[PDB]
């Protein structure tokens, strides 16, 4: 078995090799890479997403999200609040304002380090879950913005067609914003370009661990786990590395760069927290080796999870026993 302690694998395709998307997937998994449930792709050098950054001030940031926590700072949960719309050349000077802006650090192990004493103190602003690319539309190697269609995976493999788009998502970062430990809906795969700024970093837990995760979940947030049993769907829960070591939690971390890819797996747990301010894009997507996981992913059905128009076919067909039940936690 390739890569049997589910180490995070770091690959640098040629530009030969960058061509088929699908086909360098597959090739990544053939070395174990999902066994980690987190990879990092690095560019080919004469790659590029688009020619510059230059002209992106103007994207309005709807519903930019303050990230406030509760509980202790190893052990918290966040609530989003919704804040006034500002564009992205307003949210960067609000990121880089004396109030919100990066500390000094010596290195990502310091920042890491102030990140997890000090980030329930703080309520930093997200600009998240953005529809839109910054790919040109000339960049024919890895744009997330025509990538094959989880729609189109679907119908491939079971010969059923259905309604539903898939379509990327930009997410604006500051010092300490923080996205929550989850796996993706109905556990696809997600892949997330870092377009500029500073870094990201992410922990990991190996998809055939992710149920030890889900019950140390459970003894550390016990009125949430009564209330829904997915509550991690919820994606308000950050448990700190130094918890997760307590608890024998199996994990990885790894901090990603501008202009570096991560892929997350089929049902890889993650979380992580952002170093100043940048801007990545992201997208879900599927390979034939995802369908057995649509099949057996957790559901919300409490109401909280609230997702997309388009899975509501990929429950449907794939899980049609909960389709009922999940349904009215839609509605
Ligand atoms: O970048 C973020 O805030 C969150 N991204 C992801 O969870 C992902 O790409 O799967
Ligand atoms: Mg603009
Ligand atoms: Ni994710
Ligand atoms: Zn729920």
């Amino acid at each position: 078995a390739q890569n049997p302690n589910c180490n995070i694998m770091i690959f640098h395709p040629t530009k030969e090799e960058f061509n088929d998307f699908d086909k360098y997937i597959a090739y990544m998994e053939s070395q174990g890479a999902h066994r980690a449930g987190l990879a990092k792709i690095i560019p080919p050098k004469e790659w590029k997403a688009r020619e510059t950054y230059d002209n992106i001030s103007e994207i309005l940031i709807a519903t930019p999200l303050q990230q406030v926590a509760s509980g202790r700072a190893g052990v918290f949960t966040q609530y989003h609040k919704k804040k006034k719309a500002m564009t992205v050349g307003e949210y960067r000077h609000l990121a880089n304002s004396k109030k919100y802006q990066t500390p000094p650090h010596q290195n990502f192990e310091d920042l890491e380090r102030k990140y997890w004493k000090n980030r329930i103190y703080n309520s930093p602003i997200y600009g998240a879950d953005i529809s839109g690319s910054l790919f040109d539309e000339n960049t024919k190697q890895w744009n997330l913005g025509h990538l094959g269609t989880i729609q189109d995976l679907l119908e491939k493999e079971c010969g059923v067609v259905i309604e539903g788009v898939n379509t990327p998502y930009l997410y604006f970062g500051m010092w300490k914003t923080t996205f929550a430990w989850h796996t993706e809906d109905m556990d696809l795969y997600s892949i997330n370009y870092l377009h500029l700024g500073e870094p990201k970093t992410w922990y990991v837990v190996p998809p055939e661990h992710g149920q030890r995760l889900e019950r140390l979940a459970r003894e550390l947030f016990p009125g949430s786990s009564r209330g829904c049993g997915a509550f991690l769907r919820h994606k308000v829960a950050l448990i700190s590395p130094t918890v997760l070591k307590e608890n024998g939690i199996p994990f990885n971390r790894i901090t990603q760069e501008a202009g570096e890819f991560m892929v997350t797996f089929p049902y890889g747990y993650h979380a992580g927290f952002n170093h100043g301010f940048n801007c990545a894009e992201a997208i879900n997507f599927a390979t034939p080796r995802w369908i057995d996981y649509g099949k057996m992913a957790s559901q919300c059905s409490c109401g909280e999870a609230r997702v997309t128009f388009s899975m509501d076919a990929f429950v449907r067909i794939l899980q049609p026993e909960r389709y009922d039940l999940w349904k009215r936690g839609q509605d």
